[PDB]
């Protein structure tokens, strides 16, 4: 596009499309280098962008929520609207970059800003042209994933405070401690050595103790946790030396000058199976439960004179694949609110009711996080400490306590080789073309997909579909909502309402769909992410 005579005075007519270049960045941080718009075969070019900012009443074109949080930065209310990226990511969850989405249907994605206007506008046509004789799909977007652009927009905008003094005062502890594995590996090899050198690792390890190798064997260390001592100290020193590298050290330096806030980048069409995801820091990767990634969310605080409530879903997987299942009792277990874990255990080993346990339960945990995605049984094995004849009769046990489980399993991957997809509760659909593909290592993959996705998917869009219908309540009661992970919601609230919100906030996540099951929220108010924890 366009011919003729096409460039026009900016300002645009309402509803053009967008187009804007940033400074090779992330955009709480770029400056806005470019901006044009298009509309009707013509394309408008902005004098001076930022001024240009306040004649646009949305932005509406690729990428409109990363120019909402830009606007918000300098205190514009511009919201995101629609956006081709959304359209295609609902078409087929493998459209995560727009490069992508340029090259499959048709366009060229280029660094200049009239030109990712029309490109946006074209696209817009051309994929919603595809759409609205889709339901489902349709549905998603105007209920889920438009209204998601605004909150990210804001969350994205917004940030949350951290605690340098903390940092700081945490970086010396773990470099202490990383002295001390360090003083461990050096009196059990014999003398010091460069653990992060190559050569000289390969020589202590294959030479001078004389383990058994010719990292060089595959990834030796991985393996290897079984001859001396050191192979596990060794470990232990590069995992401390990563979380102090990635989420201790690089910290500080990314709060904001303007704000004092760190800012998350927030994506909505980069997983592949609809849930949200993390960029500088990627919060998905702090190790949970752990005592350093508790150290880190010791960093995370807020306001003097706010407090943090944080929200989590129980089991929000095991709560949906009862529901999908039809599963008489995996429903009863929840809605009767007793402990799966022990319930599963009763039912497995049939030992009288619930009495003399306890290791029954752990096996009984083991199966059930190991069922959600696949755990073969030598892995069951070698997780529950037993051997490959107990570990098939009870994959076997498991099946016959909850035997619509298996039912379902078997419904979705025959019916995901019929359609070519499977979908969420919702609609939301992945493309799973490999489960016939005849080579074994990509056709379990296929089937580890297939079945992942309609409960890993239903539980993103249930925490999605819960944050669009709880936003509009929090900013008419002064709160803020932060940060979203895994399962969980952390927001902002001042401390004469924080109570107030709590109750608000559980009560719209528990009841944002009408499930088989009771959806439970766990809820902690606290003045940083670890102490808001209960």
């Amino acid at each position: 596009s366009p011919k003729a005579l096409e460039e026009a005075p900016w300002p645009p007519p309402e509803g053009a499309f967008v187009g804007f270049v940033l400074s090779r960045k992330e955009p709480m941080w770029a400056d806005l280098l470019a901006l044009a718009a298009a509309r009707g075969g013509r394309v408008h070019r902005a004098p001076e962008p930022y001024k240009a900012l306040r004649d646009l009443k949305e932005a509406r074109g690729l990428l409109a929520k990363d120019l909402s949080v830009l606007a918000l930065r300098e205190g514009l209310g511009l919201p995101p609207g629609d956006d081709p990226m959304l359209l295609a990511y609902l078409l087929d969850p493998s459209n995560t970059t727009p490069e992508g989405v340029a090259r499959r249907y048709g366009g060229e994605w280029t660094e200049e800003a009239g030109e990712r206007a029309a490109l946006s506008e074209r696209l817009f046509a051309n994929l919603w042209g595809r759409l609205e004789g889709e339901e489902r799909l349709l549905w998603l977007y105007r209920e889920v994933e438009r209204p998601l652009s605004a909150v990210l927009a804001h969350m994205e905008a917004t940030g949350v405070r951290l605690d340098v003094a903390y940092l700081r005062a945490l970086s010396l502890e773990v470099a202490e401690e990383i002295a001390r594995l360090e003083a461990e590996v050096f009196r059990l090899a014999g003398h010091p050595f460069n653990l992060n050198s190559r050569d000289q690792l390969e020589r202590v390890l294959f030479d001078e103790l004389g383990l058994p190798a010719i990292s060089t064997s595959a990834a030796v260390l991985e393996a290897l946790r079984e001859a001396h001592p050191i192979v596990e100290k060794i470990l232990q020193y590069r995992e401390l030396t990563k979380l102090k590298s990635t989420y201790i050290d690089p910290l500080p330096d990314l709060i904001h000058p303007r704000t004092g806030r760190l800012h998350t980048r927030f994506n909505q069409t980069a997983t592949a199976t609809g849930r949200l995801s993390s960029s500088d820091p990627n919060l998905q990767n702090i190790p949970v439960r752990t005592p350093l990634g508790q150290r880190i969310r010791r960093a995370f605080i807020a306001e003097e004179g706010w407090l943090l409530v944080a929200l989590d879903y129980s089991q929000i997987e095991l709560r949906v694949l009862a529901h999908l299942s039809g599963d008489e009792n995996l429903i009863r277990v929840f809605q009767e609110g007793r402990d799966i874990h022990t319930e599963t255990a009763s039912w497995m080993f049939g030992v009288p009711r619930e009495a003399v346990d306890p290791l029954m339960r752990r096996a009984a945990k083991t199966i059930n996080f190991g069922v959600l995605y696949g755990m073969s049984a030598h892995r069951l094995s070698q997780e529950l400490a037993i051997p490959y004849e107990e570990a098939q009769a009870f994959i076997e046990r498991y099946f016959q306590s909850f035997p619509k489980v298996r039912a379902w399993i078997e419904k979705t991957l025959e019916e995901g080789r019929r359609r070519g997809y499977v979908e969420t509760l919702f609609g939301r659909r992945r493309y799973v073309p490999d489960l016939e593909a005849r080579v074994k290592s990509v056709r379990e993959a296929a089937e580890r997909m297939a079945f992942n996705m309609p409960v890993q998917g239903t539980a993103a869009d249930l925490m999605k579909l819960a944050m669009v219908k709880l936003f509009p309540r929090l900013e008419e009661m002064g709160a803020r909502m932060l940060l979203q992970v895994h399962d969980e919601l952390v927001l902002e609230a001042p401390k004469e309402r924080a109570e107030a919100v709590a109750r608000l906030a559980k009560e719209v996540m528990e009841g944002v769909y009408p499930l088989a099951v009771p959806l439970e929220v766990e809820v902690g108010i606290g003045e940083d992410w670890l102490s808001a924890k209960e």
